[PDB]
């Protein structure tokens, strides 16, 4: 026999999530506690242990959950996390789903200021294990119950699947060609997190017949999907990606299955970054002006936005263009986030019009 | 619960063959030899350390390849039961490696170095020499499984018995997880340091995990008797000088090795050895003696005849270089080693190097002076 103080971690040079929030007492308290599942807590925190990582640029998160049963299994160390990635207190309550577009006020902008936009989000199936700890068996049944729920769409969501495994290079390059590959993963988080095993078996991509609604099986998630199109028209994103969203999860239940949902939490995914709603809404504005004021950062982060370049995570400006994202994940619903982005955007693009006329911003600006 | 995976066997919703790989167009030796019927009953068995059928092939499932790279192993062994629990699977395995069926056994141990013959060449033919092993510490998880306790055991095991060494067997431990810039510079320089794995294997077989956390480096005084701890396996031990002195690299590499041994055994610690295979490591590639033999070998008239390949085959030896490395070409300069692992004991592997080398060189010398060697080559 071991003892925990035996196998704990020396996190002293490490810069992640796990590494700030995880104590010896922690450690010994989880050790030995493993889920129904047969997931234990050092598979929950290896990703970050095997990635230290740099104070010099991204601290991770450095933890992942390996089915549904992990967060609160270990809940104490998890809710410390969760806060600091999301100032998300252990008793706040991440609301009720909410997909009711009709509901969405207004999302249709500009082309000369919104060039393109989108929404995204990540779901799991419950009763299945996360992509970190999952089988072969089961990562081929989440592509049946997930392929076969998008088989089930008609009108402007129908589509057609293409599994990675059969894949030829006819409808390969097709797909390059449309952006909608994906391929192994090479990134350190998901290769020593397990989420690279068994490939090419279990994933593919759906897309509908007018590739504005696009669907990754089994990749860093069991279930990634994506409303875009150029343009400012968030509205038709929004009606399409709740439309979808709703249906496939109901069709999903016909068959006996359903999404990975936490009562606290709200949707359960591989990384705790992607909880609650799992809602990136988008849009790259075309800031010209804006750009050029000094309280541009001082609104954004107080209409609770988030910007980088047009290029993802590590991107600077370029043309005067940005990529506007809500901040937030969790707390609010999902058309409540898409609000957000929508009434901020609302502002912003005003904000650039009367600095355009040669104009004051001051008492445009929030608080 | 190692493997902090599901275990689809148990809930009774998936048999085996939901579960089964399609291997189909992987190129590993895993691969090759896995069976549907094979996998269904091996699903299921467990070790007692909890190392998993799928946790041993997961990394050749992980690495298909092409027909362009080489056919890698694609399995390993989680701890010193894995062997025996897919036993069926993996004399298959082995026997493709090591043409070595399961009715052939690996002899006992032999490192008596004063029953070598002749291992001492001319510097001028012989530029360098070595001899490499890796040993596992018997009760204890190999590197793909084990945890980060069961490696500071081992560190400390085996950098408390390389302590007790006397005499040209003496030398200091560096630990990596400690370790100064100033060791690090210098280490560098003698050509003694390692750094995490970035390959697939490694990699993907959970051997690169918890770094630097475990593992370590000693080296004895006179530079020429190092050993890495924790690194692809619990011990790698690696005796080496330039010229060619091979009888003096078999002496210190056997006092060493039988006197390591002895120190663990005092403090009630074993070398993971089979009676039917030998030494145990984590890859299926690196058993019986797991000697590797070689020099560095100056052919420059031997290169050019066109039985040179025939001879080596038929010597039981195998070529290649480190030339690739030099900011200038090397001469006609190969590293020559005994091709087998298995069969034959360590000292008699060696033999087999000394043996082979010794022709070798008559044959270049023969060669020089124009005389025919047909006669000389073996078979």
């Amino acid at each position: 026999k071991f003892k925990a103080a035996d196998n704990f971690p020396d996190l002293s040079k490490h810069n992640n999530v796990m590494a700030s929030q995880l104590t010896k007492e922690l450690y010994e308290k989880y050790w030995d506690k493993v889920t129904p599942n047969g997931v234990t807590f050092d598979k929950c925190i290896q990703t970050g242990v095997d990635n230290p990582g740099n104070k010099f640029y991204g601290k991770k998160t450095g933890c992942v959950f390996g089915d549904e049963y992990s967060y609160e299994c270990y809940k104490e160390f998890f809710d410390k996390c969760i806060e600091e990635i999301h100032h998300f207190k252990p008793s706040d309550k991440h609301p009720a789903p909410d997909l009711d577009h009709n509901k969405l006020v207004g999302g249709v902008f500009e082309d000369k200021y919104v060039k393109s936009c989108r929404i995204r989000c990540g779901r799991s199936v419950k009763g299945v294990c996360l992509p970190p700890a999952m089988s072969r068996a089961e990562r081929r049944l989440v592509e049946k119950v997930v392929s076969d729920a998008l088989g089930g769409l008609k009108g402007d969501l129908a589509g057609k699947y293409y599994p990675l495994t059969t894949m030829n290079e006819k409808d390969q390059e097709q797909l390059i060609e449309d952006h909608f590959l994906f391929e192994k993963p090479t990134g350190a988080l998901l290769t020593t997190s397990g989420c690279a095993r068994d490939w090419p078996d279990g994933r593919g991509i759906w897309h509908n017949n007018e590739k504005n609604f696009l669907v990754w099986i089994n990749e860093e998630d069991h279930i990634r999907v994506i409303s875009m199109q150029k343009g400012g028209d968030l509205k038709a994103v929004f009606s399409r990606f709740a439309r979808g969203l709703l249906e496939v999860e109901r069709l999903m239940k016909e068959c006996g299955h359903g999404l990975m949902h936490n009562d606290r939490l709200g949707y359960i995914c591989t990384c705790p970054t992607n909880m609650g709603t799992v809602v990136r809404a988008s849009v790259h504005l075309r800031l010209a002006f804006l750009e050029k004021h000094p309280r541009f950062d001082e609104m954004l982060g107080k209409l609770r936005l988030g910007k980088r370049g047009t290029g993802g995570e590590s991107s600077l400006a370029t043309d005067s263009t940005y990529d506007i994202s809500n901040w937030a994940r969790l707390g609010k619903s999902e058309r409540e986030l898409v609000q957000v982005l929508v009434d901020g955007v609302n502002l912003l693009i005003a904000c650039d019009k009367k600095l355009e006329a040669g104009q004051s911003i001051d008492d445009m600006i929030p608080k």
